[PDB]
This record gives structure tokens, sequence and C-alpha cells, in this order.
């Protein structure tokens, strides 16, 4: 029939063979899927894998390839228009993270695993704030506290850390023991101090766009004259609602990609850019990591979840790998100043 | 009176005296030059100093000074809003000029003298391009062919320069005799190419934003698939009219600055941002650099030229060199893409 034929059409342009053999090919168990994914978009994929609906060995490499061709593009349009129109435990990341606890890229540049990547993104970090003894460190979206412990570890600094999860916190707060760091329980926007640097990794996707003038103009606020600004962010190629339905539902309910133009124009009034690094192909060798250790870690969590939870997570963390493999989204780090006397040279 | 008291206030927010000895100090020749600055801004400025209405010992500090304390800012408002609403030969830059004639920002992040800044900016411009044998690169605005021959030299590649001056073709030509080289006198928008490689120095600043767009897919036009562009740019912090008067009537009359936002707006749709350095701070060494070495070559070219052109030269360089050591303007390297699979690691 015409759904059939129409999917068959858009695969081959990308090299996948539905009921094929090869990595990326898939097998569909339910017919109805052709129909379900050419109505219900990114949503219908998705959910009906989830649903049983069809199997692929390498999702990744499927997402790649379908992306790297834009067949969400060359949808027919009627089906275009029609779709534009419309949890986690600490049992699971203490396996599938590093020990740092890094739900973010890591730096692939000259590492071979996981937690050598993490802490070379954590170096990094450090050295493009060109940390002096002595100074304030505001982290804002401090999470589990493994940014904090890394500096106030190896840079003689203070830190405070801000985060929304009551959980996290403690986590936090029981991680940097011994440490010069507060781990805040607050809402950003109410913080009115002055802090020598400022980081922030992974929040700012959940700001929204509408609210990036007042997010920049919360950490002008906060940043002393001289100080230097750090902002590390998944990315958009495009300037628009950047919200996956997919993702949406099942991941982060609040998360839209910002753009280049939209950081770029939101920033313009209070700081100078002094570098823009993009390591969005790291996010796939990130991604891969954890999906191998979630795998590894599956029989002591199962009981605690669901085979549905399962695919889930697998079809979110290889999906995302493959849009970063594609270049279809991006890993920023971006570094803010007010114009310091004699520039920066931003550390690699 | 009024205006002695006025600019007296401002001047002072700088560190700076009027009639005192410090090196940026200003010596004032002519009293009107009080309410010609005031009223005239930028343009009364620069043009009472040609007129020797006023002397400085480090015009250079002088402007640093200004623009730190922003006082085209602090101007009482009546004169803002007024203001608003509101040639060089080959003996001079063969001398003031390095070698590779690169009448362009240098690399001084390893080197101690222009000729080795010069080298180690075109060798940054090569190695950031990931250039290969057999390789066709465009580089538009060529100028003397410096990049060219640097390039064509180093790397086994063939170039095709664009130029708009017959006199720079010819010497450029000259310069790459026994290369793979190609000058061409034409308009850039008139390229219908396939390059891997394209890049472009000192030219988008007199494109003007409206034709920002037009330029990106004059650029997307002439890559091929998997190519990369380097653009190399003087850039502003804000985003409007970059124009200043004065500098827009003696030295570039169709510069105009762009800002990141109008560069991100006008390159979306094109490309994906791979990396973006600012050096902006070695530009105020660069133009010093040229600035001594005007100053030592002024006895061999005093006959072709002006006491007065001398006078206009030195505020040139010497005001633009205090506009990067302010960190008011910028200056850019943007590396671009289609979304080369595996990313790139942009050399510094
Ligand atoms: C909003 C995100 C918030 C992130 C918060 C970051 C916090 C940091 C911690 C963990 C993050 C790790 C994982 C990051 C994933 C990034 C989210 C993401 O995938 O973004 C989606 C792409 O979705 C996809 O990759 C799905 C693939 C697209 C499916 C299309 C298929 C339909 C066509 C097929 C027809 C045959 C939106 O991307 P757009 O720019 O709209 O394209
Ligand atoms: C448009 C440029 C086109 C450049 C083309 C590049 C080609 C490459 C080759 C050579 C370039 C070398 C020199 C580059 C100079 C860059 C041009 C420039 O200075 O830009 C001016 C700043 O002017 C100034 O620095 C002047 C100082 C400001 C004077 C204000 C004084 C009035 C207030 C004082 C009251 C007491 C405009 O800057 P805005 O962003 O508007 O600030």
């Amino acid at each position: 029939d015409n759904w059939y034929r129409i999917a068959n059409e858009l695969l081959s342009r990308a090299g996948i063979a539905i009921n094929g053999s090869a990595p990326a090919d898939i097998r569909v168990k339910n017919p109805d899927f052709f129909k379900r994914v050419l109505q219900e978009g990114s949503l219908g994929l998705g959910e009906s894998y989830m649903d049983g609906w069809w199997e692929c060995d390498r999702l990744d490499m499927f997402f790649s390839k379908v992306l790297r061709a834009g067949l969400e593009n060359q949808l027919p349009h009627h089906f275009k228009d029609t779709l534009r129109i419309a949890d986690l435990g600490n049992d699971l990341f203490s396996r599938m993270l590093d020990p740092f606890m890094q739900y973010s890229c890591a730096y692939w540049k000259d590492a071979d695993n996981l937690e050598s990547a993490q802490q070379a993104k954590l170096k990094m970090i450090c050295e493009k704030l060109q940390l002096k003894p002595g100074m304030r460190v505001l982290d804002i979206g401090c999470g589990w506290g493994g940014l904090a412990h890394y500096m106030a570890s190896n840079y003689d600094v203070s830190v405070v850390g801000v985060t929304i999860s009551a959980e996290q916190q403690k986590m936090a707060q029981e991680r940097c023991e011994g440490l010069d760091v507060t781990i805040l329980l607050q809402d950003y926007r109410d913080l009115n101090d002055q802090f020598d640097r400022i980081v922030s990794v992974g929040m700012f996707e959940h700001v929204g766009p509408k609210n990036y003038d007042t997010y920049f103009a919360v950490v002008d606020r906060n940043l002393k004259p001289e100080g230097i600004f750090l902002l590390h962010t998944i990315g958009s190629k495009k300037t628009d609602l950047n919200v996956d339905p997919w993702i949406n539902k099942y991941i982060f309910p609040n998360g839209c990609l910002p753009s280049v133009r939209q950081i770029a124009q939101s920033s313009e009034p209070h700081f100078v850019m002094e570098d823009w690094h993009n390591f969005g192909a790291d996010y796939d060798t990130t991604l891969m990591a954890w999906y191998e250790r979630f795998l590894a870690a599956w029989p002591e969590i199962a009981d605690n979840y669901s085979e549905r939870f399962k695919r889930m997570f697998t079809y979110y963390l290889n999906a995302c790998a493959g849009a970063f493999r594609a270049r279809d989204i991006q890993l920023w780090q971006v570094v803010f100043s007010r114009g310091v006397e004699n520039g920066l040279r931003v550390a690699r």
C-alpha cells in the first residue's frame, strides 16, 4: 500500500532496508508501523519502538543515516504540516555515568574511555575559566556536584552550586564534604551576589528561549566586573522551537535547544563573546559509552525498571547519538567576559 | 566655559588630564577644540587632531582609556542624539607590512615580532582549513596574494584568488609566479564554481549587513559538499550600523562591522558554526607594530605624502589600537561547514 511504498522510498534514500539484515536495517513486526510513523512522526517512531512494533541492531546508525539524508524533511508536505501544528534513579546513573557523575558531554580529544574523557572535560572547563587561588565560583545547575567537587579539589577556589533537586543537593553536599563548597536549593534567578567566575552546564536547555534575556541578565548581575562566564549547552543548528516530540514526552519535558543566533542576541548587551567551541561529535561517543554501560548494568537494575523502560532508554541514547553523529545537533562551550584587557587564549 | 568644564569632567573619568604631562594626557593648542569635539563627536576629534589643534604622546593609551570609560556614551544626551542622526600606496605598505603583505591581524600567541606573528596567522588559517594535497581553495578578497602565496607554497593545493583592485591582481600574480594560483579580477558574487575550501580575510567588513545573506549564499554555492569555510573579520560587540564617522570619511568608506548575532543569523541556513575564535587583543599589538614601522619608514616616503596625511594615519593606527585594547572591537576567525562527520578539532 501507499504507506509502505512511501516509507520504503524514504528509507532507501538513507540506505536503510525494510526487513534487511544490515546493522542499520529495520525489521517490522506490526505492519501498522508504516502508517503510524508517517502520520505521527517522531512520536510514532519512538512509541512504536517502545511498543515492540520494530527492531534494529544499530539504532544509532539508523538515526545517523536517517538524519543525514534529512528524511524528516523529505517527508511529503501534507505529513510535515500536520506535525508542525502539534523517571531515572541513582541506581541507574551511578552505574552508567563516570565517578564524577557527569550527565553531560565528555571530551574525547585525547581520551579512550568515558572516565578519562570526563576528567578531560572537567579539566578543560577549569582551564578555560583561568582559576586562581581564592576565587569564588558559581555553578548554575550543579547536579550531583561533580564539577564543584572537581574544581574545589584541584584549584584553590570556593564554589557555590545551585540546583533545583533536593536529592541532588544532598548527594552533592555529601560528595563535597571537606571542601569549600556550598550547595543551594533555590531558583537561580533569585541570586544577587558577586562571583569571580560563573559556569553553567546542562541547565540552559531547560530555560526556554523566551527567558534567555533574563538568564544572561541574572549571570551579569552575579558576575564581578573582570569575571568570566562559561556556558556549556547542547545546541540546534536552527532558530525555532527546537523540541522533539518524543524527547519532550519521555525524557526532557522542558527541553528546548538554543541556536547560535539566540545565544548571540540574548548575550550581546551583557558580554563580549570570547570563544565558541563546538565538540558535538564527542557527544556521540559519550552517549554510546553510556549505552554500553547501561547494558552491562541492566541485570543489576532490571527489577526497579521495566522492559518498556529499557526500550525507551535504548531509543533515547541511540537516537541522540545518531543526531550528534549526523551533526544535526551540537555541543557548545561559550566563554564570555565584559572585555577583559589583553583578551583570553581559551584552552582546548 | 561649559564646553571646557564638560570636556574636562568626561576626560577625568578616563584618567586624562587636559594639558598634563602623562603619556595619555592631551595638550590643547586651539581652545575651540572643546566645543568642536562635543558638537562633532568622532569626526571633530580626529579632524581637529589632523588640524593640529591638540597633541598627545600616546594616542593609543588615550583611546584605550577613553573607550574603557565609555565616554562616547557618558556624553550628555543632547550631544549623542544629534550625532546618531548623522589614499595609500605600495611605497607605504611594502615598508609597513610584513613580507607577506598582510594588511590584517597577526597572531602573537607565540611570536615576538610582526613577521613571525603574520606567519603564525597564515599557518593557523591553513591548519584550520585542514588542507590536503590536490585541494582547490578559493580566497575571497585576496589582496596582494600573500595568503595564496603562503598556502600554495606550503601545502599541495590550487588557489583561486579574487580581488577588485587591478593593481593588487598584478602584484599578486607576480608574487605567485611558479605556483598553481589564479588571481581573478571580478565580483565574487558572480562566482559559480566548486571549491574544497574557501577563505575570506578582510572583505566581509565592506559587504554591508544588508548583503550578509547574499554573501553566505555565494559561499554556499561555491563550496563542495564536505567543504570548509573560514571567515576572518573584524567585529563589533553590538548589532547596529557599526560605522565610525571619522574612519568612514578618511580610511574605509564602505566599512561596517558585523556583530556575532548578524553573522549567526545570516549563516544559519547555510552552515554549522564549527568554531569561533576571538583574538582582538592581538590586533592592538599588530597595529602598534605597523605604527612603529610606519614611523621608521616616514623619511623614505614623506615626499609622496603630506604632514596632514601623517597625522591622519597616526590617528587611525593608534585609535584603532586603543579600540582593540579596550576590547571595544573584536577580531574573529569563524570556521563553518555543513556538518562534517566526526567534527573538527580546530587548530589554535
